[PDB]
């Protein structure tokens, strides 16, 4: 792709280009003055070239993923992350998340999952006409949300088929979710690559603009810190780690930062999201008890879920992608309790941090999400 920022003085140029080129070659985001072109031929480049300098176009990066009651004691080996953050709260009794809408910008969601029939699911697909959650990631994220804040509404923004997506679709989905009036945007996806530095400056600015657009509309964005076991504050991971993003790392069952989790001063908060266990680095084996139970598409087979004797629709997983929705659900719980005593997003955000508990990693001090 080649991407440009378009000034308000140049909007007629984009109109003329959109009229000339096939719609599937042009993605224009009015709200942030961004256009991105793909699959161009020589004729298309020549036409664009009479308004912009094609050689100055920047490349936006690709990104990657980062009745049964999970809270039942049948799953005590695997539901430990939820018990840690909920303590004794019964999310169903408290109707947590009622009338709050979370955008899941992810791989889609299994609309047939038996536990996702009460979330007023709304689906949008940016990539194809396949209505499935093709590889299961968005459904895993939705399961974390639904376990903690079961009464939320879910808007799914499917921005990837398989495991590699184009960031233009993530940017579009953030703006579309804002325009859809969601309350919280969850992004359990990220890019972190030795980008060419000018492409990276461009991409960081594009994300600053979409994040600011959401925040100005009083919407909080929660994003994964990533799973590279890196300090993302030493120079960019995108969007987790950027200004104005609530960036979520993962802790493992011992309470320490998980072996894969990114960390650093631009990671806002952590949530328990499990992992393979301490013996994995030695034997290559996964300790299922160190993993986290969540949903999985009924259209797929989970090997660890089957080995744990789960019904279809459930898996054992890990990742900052699972800690992120714990925070989105925490925010939704704060918001659902403030219907008649309205708090704005700034105050909700500060409440999230006040409610978190501090921990020391095996040696800095960090915050871990708690539901109240």
């Amino acid at each position: 792709n080649i991407s440009f920022f378009i000034d308000n003085s140049q909007t007629t140029a984009i109109e003329e280009i959109e009229s000339e080129l096939s719609s599937e070659k042009v993605d224009y985001i009015q709200e942030i003055g961004l256009v991105s072109f793909k699959n161009l031929d020589d004729s298309d480049r020549k036409f664009i070239g009479k308004y912009f300098n094609v050689s100055e176009g920047k490349k936006l990066p690709d990104f990657k993923p980062e009745n049964i009651n999970i809270l039942n004691k049948d799953f005590k080996s695997f539901n430990w992350p939820y018990k840690k953050i909920l303590s004794h709260i019964d999310p169903v009794k408290e109707q947590l998340g009622k009338d709050i809408t979370i955008a899941l910008i992810d791989s889609g969601i299994d609309r047939l999952h038996p536990n996702l029939q009460d979330n007023n699911l709304r689906l949008k697909n940016y990539v194809n006409d396949i209505e499935l959650d093709e590889y299961g990631h968005g459904t895993q994220v939705a399961g974390v949300i639904d376990t903690i804040a079961p009464r939320v509404n879910l808007n799914s923004y499917k921005v990837m088929d398989g495991t590699d997506g184009n960031s233009i679709n993530m940017l579009k989905a953030i703006v579309d979710a804002t325009n859809d009036q969601v309350d919280i945007i969850n992004v359990s996806l990220g890019s972190y690559k030795n980008m060419e530095i000018d492409d990276e400056r461009f991409t960081v600015e594009a994300f600053r603009k979409v994040v600011n657009y959401a925040r100005k509309n009083n919407i909080l964005i929660v994003a994964s810190a990533g799973n590279e076991s890196r300090d993302i504050s030493t120079g960019k991971h995108i969007p987790g780690g950027l200004e104005s993003v609530i960036t979520v790392g993962a802790t493992k069952k011992s309470g320490d930062i998980a072996d894969y989790s990114n960390y650093g001063s631009n990671v806002s908060i952590y949530g328990p999201a499990g992992g393979y266990g301490d013996n994995y680095k030695i034997t290559g084996q996964i300790d299922a008890r160190e993993m986290m139970m969540t949903y999985y598409p009924t259209s797929l087979v989970s090997p660890l879920g089957k080995a744990a004797d789960f019904p279809d629709g459930y898996t054992l997983s890990f990742g900052t992608s699972l800690a992120t929705p714990e925070v989105s659900a925490a925010l939704a719980a704060i918001m659902s309790k403030n219907v008649d005593n309205s708090k704005d997003s700034n105050e909700v955000l500060n409440t999230l941090f006040e409610n978190a508990d501090s921990f020391i990693d095996k040696m800095l001090k960090y915050k871990e999400v708690r539901i109240k």
